[PDB]
């Protein structure tokens, strides 16, 4: 299953799922910049999340070409959404706001890593 990829045909199969999250309005409002504990006067939230994760990064990452391969990719929006559902209280809109974009990645993701096989 090992596969090379340039990192221009990536960027061309995964941008339109970041894209698809992006467009979520105000699902995707929280996730659109890196957390900043102290302006959203959050102190604790780097104790909780070791390793933070937002669209602007990821998206930053495909512009670089950071990610070799498509699951690379994948784990950074996994890693963004386990983040929102780890600080946040079920009960919270960020948790929320989270579980939609989850569904709207699964339904985006699933047919676009089939055909990078
Ligand atoms: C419309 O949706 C919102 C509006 C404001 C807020 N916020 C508040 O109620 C207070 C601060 C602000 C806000 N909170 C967070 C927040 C907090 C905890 C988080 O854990 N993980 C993440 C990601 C995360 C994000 C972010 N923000 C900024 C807020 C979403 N603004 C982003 C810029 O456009 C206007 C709305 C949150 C949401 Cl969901």
């Amino acid at each position: 299953r090992k596969k090379i990829f340039k990192p221009e045909e990536l960027r061309q199969a995964l941008m339109p799922t970041l894209e698809a999250l992006y467009r979520q309005d105000p699902e995707s409002l929280p996730f659109r910049q890196p957390v900043d504990p102290q302006l959203l006067g959050i102190p604790d939230y780097f104790d909780i999340v070791k390793n933070p994760m937002d669209l602007s990064t990821i998206k930053r990452k495909l512009d670089t070409g950071q990610y070799q391969e498509p699951w690379q990719y994948v784990d950074d929006v996994w890693l963004m959404f386990n983040n929102a559902w780890l600080y946040n209280r079920k009960t919270s809109r960020v948790y929320k706001f989270c579980s939609k974009l989850a569904e709207v990645f699964e339904q985006e993701i699933d047919p676009v890593m089939q055909s990078l096989g």
